[PDB]
């Protein structure tokens, strides 16, 4: 019998934070994405893998898994995830010199809704639970070559049949502790505000009438670096603070389409929000 050919050579390091590293890999010729976890972040490992073993999620907009690996070294233990490799890197990147014409905007923005309905809906039956994110921001969005996106990193996500979000991305209710945490619709509505803003920084970088913003983060003008929970509290729940809308958006018939988009995902109350399902839907008739 067989050959099980596991050597992945780590070609080069794309990725280093408190998370790990990830390196580009070659598994036979074929490119990988390898993510090596801190001793910090083994939780978000456990928990990736826990659910692929639940559920082999495949959709286009949802980052492709190819292994969980567990290795015994010495005196410590291992954990690989290995992926699916984009070479475009993550939106965060992609957004930071390149600017958008309506058609590559709106395939961004609907093939990230695409995933998030994917992972928010229970299909019965070849099924899946429902799964909400929790950590959705546009470095957790890789750029395919085909110009849609794809969905990253579920390492916090939740399943229904200490790691917490980025601050900068945490909706009203996570910050003001509100959040009613026994309740799955919470957790969709959360991953909800944070795809508003990530259709924030899309949509500043679209060009109409020769005019693009420069590449922001949510708040940037609002909290430092970093932003501390009590900094973001004080701007999304005691001021009621939300990125702001430039005039020219109101110019272009696409961008003042999802400004009313973005408004509708940044309701202080939660249960206001658009559904994934309902952004799709109002995606395929902008344009
Ligand atoms: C263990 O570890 C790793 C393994 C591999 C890997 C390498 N060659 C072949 C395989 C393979 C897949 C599937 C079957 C099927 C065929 C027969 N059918 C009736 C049931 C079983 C057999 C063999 C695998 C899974 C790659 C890895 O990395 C890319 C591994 O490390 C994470
Ligand atoms: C993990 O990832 C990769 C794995 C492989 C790979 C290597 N050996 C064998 C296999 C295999 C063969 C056959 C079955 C069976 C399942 C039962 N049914 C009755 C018929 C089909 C399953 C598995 C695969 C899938 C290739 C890959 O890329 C080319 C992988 O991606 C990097
Ligand atoms: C968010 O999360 C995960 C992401 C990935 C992932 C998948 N494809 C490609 C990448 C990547 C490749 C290349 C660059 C740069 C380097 C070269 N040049 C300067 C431009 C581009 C950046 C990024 C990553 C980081 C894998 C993961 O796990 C294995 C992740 O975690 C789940």
């Amino acid at each position: 019998q067989r050959t099980v050919a596991r050597d992945i050579t780590l070609l080069e390091c794309v990725g280093k934070g408190r998370y790990g590293e990830v390196w580009r890999g070659s598994w036979q010729g074929e490119n990988v994405a390898v993510k090596i976890f801190s001793s910090r972040d083994e939780k978000s490992w456990f928990r990736e893998t826990e659910l692929y073993n639940t559920v082999m999620l495949r959709h286009e907009n949802i980052l492709g898994f190819i292994a969980s690996d567990m290795t015994s070294r010495h005196s410590s233990t291992q954990l690989w995830l290995i992926t699916h490799y984009h070479e475009m890197g993550s939106l965060y990147d992609y957004l930071q010199l390149t600017t958008l014409d309506t058609v590559s905007c709106l395939r961004i923005v609907l093939s990230i809704a695409s995933g998030l309905a994917h992972l928010h809906i229970e299909i019965f039956g070849q099924g899946k639970p429902a799964i909400a994110h929790r950590d959705l921001k546009s470095k957790n969005i890789l750029v395919k070559k085909n110009g849609q996106c794809c969905i990253a990193d579920l390492g916090l996500a939740v399943m229904h049949s200490p790691r917490v979000g980025t601050k900068r991305y945490m909706a009203p209710e996570v910050l003001d502790e509100t959040i009613q945490v026994d309740c799955f619709d919470s957790y969709k509505r959360v991953d909800i505000w944070a795809f508003g803003l990530v259709l924030w920084e899309v949509a500043r970088r679209m060009v109409s009438n020769g005019i693009v913003e420069d590449y922001k983060p949510p708040f940037y003008d609002v909290v430092p670096n970093d932003p501390s929970f009590e900094d973001m509290r004080k701007v999304v729940c005691v001021d009621q603070q939300r990125p702001n809308i430039p005039n020219r958006w109101f110019s272009d018939p696409t961008l003042t389409s999802l400004a009313k988009l973005m408004k509708e995902c940044w309701y202080q109350n939660p249960s206001a929000r658009l559904t994934a399902l309902r952004i799709k839907k109002t995606l395929t008739k902008i344009d």
